[PDB]
């Protein structure tokens, strides 16, 4: 098999180093940044370096799209034309389940033959590389579950129409991006009277079996680390629920407070040590 | 002990019928709503009716102000001169924790040997009566507290400047309405599609320590019952962060929600059976 990547930032080249150990595969890459930020990171794992997209999908057999939502639809008009007989094409890309369909509907036209993964990447890439949980639809779904199972990627296949995987990743980070946004917000309010701890004791006393304090002091910690990405995130899932058709109230608001809470972060002089300080520091602020 | 109620709603009356049956007191009441309206469940509990906030004030050494948050300070104003030496005032109204501390002004201007009780009511009262967890502070805390617990009522003081207790009530209320709010949200987005059941799944099988899937399915379930007052309890969450310097986005953009879910509810001839048919119902809408 020849792999191809479309895009080759921290996730894909964390998903591409786990593909290099879990067996024998033939890796080619592009990336429209500029080389110095990704042509080491890529000829280090043994990642063939390609000058286009147009390069990447005629040399390639499966191809993996990992762009930004925004570059998804774009880089597939790009590929659709160059791909083989046959190829796969998985995306990857955190788009609505409106643009995997419409991404779907690109390769299908340029390349009839081809088969298409319309993949969804069910939590952060780094704690798993290659083993990041992924649910996938699409033609080429069960294809793409039978031939990467092989290297140990872990894959569920939905059964439904295409854009669905899309959907449960975007709604599940509404959740959890949401409740982190939730806690920092009424957590900091507490605090404005020390009342924090107090707060999370009168969670846990009311709902011991759900365990919110050790929730709430769980999404707080991730939070006083990787601040930035959860609020991009959560700007994502908003405009895939308008996509959809729900009005994005609560996870608009939650993105607002989220980017709110990181230009705090972003401020200080010296990060604060612990969660308690990090809410005392949103309550100052 | 002759006690009076300033406001005889559904929860002020539960309290009434409460104390009654835990021990001898001589109760008073007055609500400015229609006689017709309140009258008849006082009579039937065996408090006497009066004509307005002055006549309840003069005659009783202690009061409960169980009216709605934006009439407590008029009603301390209008209690205030009319309150005996020695009087214990206990405010049990969801107003912001600068008012509470208002209040307590109030009745020390009026009345300087009278107590204050900054109560902040923990939960519906419906499941408890009398019962309900009560959190204080104020002058009058600790003397709130020996005095009612011995009609088995639960009180817990807290030891910190008046409005805490109604900070903490409203900050719980924040997490457990904003998490109500989310979950409708997210979960009606994911009905799109059918995959409400699919994202619950997911956020149990990576927190499972912390039932997610449950949680969800209770507030929801509650939601398909109380949603009206909910709704309006956010929108005081909402004033009362911005009272303490924490612009509520999140809190505002769950009243939002909740109001719309209620208009949802309210516009169906027939409400639906059960949680799942209500997250189809609101994917629907
Ligand atoms: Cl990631
Ligand atoms: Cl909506
Ligand atoms: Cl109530
Ligand atoms: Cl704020």
């Amino acid at each position: 098999m020849k792999l191809g990547f479309i895009g080759f930032g921290e996730a894909a080249s964390a998903i591409a180093s786990g593909l290099r150990q879990a067996g024998a595969i033939d890796m080619a890459a592009y990336d429209a940044a500029s080389a110095e930020s990704w042509r080491p990171r890529a000829e280090e794992l043994g990642v063939s370096c390609k000058a286009s997209v147009a390069e990447v999908a005629g040399e390639c057999d499966v191809i993996f799209s990992l762009v930004t939502a925004q570059a998804a639809l774009e880089v597939a008009q790009q590929a659709g034309p160059h791909l083989c007989e046959g190829a796969l094409y998985a995306d990857f890309t955190s788009c609505s389940p409106a643009v995997k369909r419409a991404i779907g509907d690109v390769i299908s036209r340029h390349r009839p033959s081809a088969q298409y993964a319309a993949v969804a990447v069910m939590s952060a890439v780094k704690p798993h590389g290659h083993r990041v949980p992924l649910v996938v639809d699409g033609d080429g779904a069960r294809r793409f579950q039978a031939a990467f199972t092989l290297y140990g990627c872990r894959i569920e296949v939905l059964d439904g129409e295409v854009g669905g995987a899309a959907l449960l990743k975007m709604c599940r980070s509404a959740v959890l991006k949401g409740l982190e946004a939730l806690f920092l917000e009424a957590l900091a309010a507490a605090e404005k009277m020390g009342l924090a701890d107090r707060v999370l004791a009168s969670l846990d006393a009311s709902f011991p079996e759900h365990h919110l304090r050790d929730l709430a002091l769980y999404l707080v910690e991730r939070n006083l680390e990787h601040a930035d990405r959860r609020a991009h995130e959560l700007g994502e899932v908003a405009a895939t629920l308008c996509s959809v058709g729900v009005e994005p109230l609560v996870a608009e608001a939650g993105y607002r407070r989220l980017t709110r809470v990181a230009q705090v972060r972003a401020a200080l002089k010296q990060r604060p040590g612990d969660v308690r300080a990090w809410l005392r520091s949103l309550a100052n602020a």
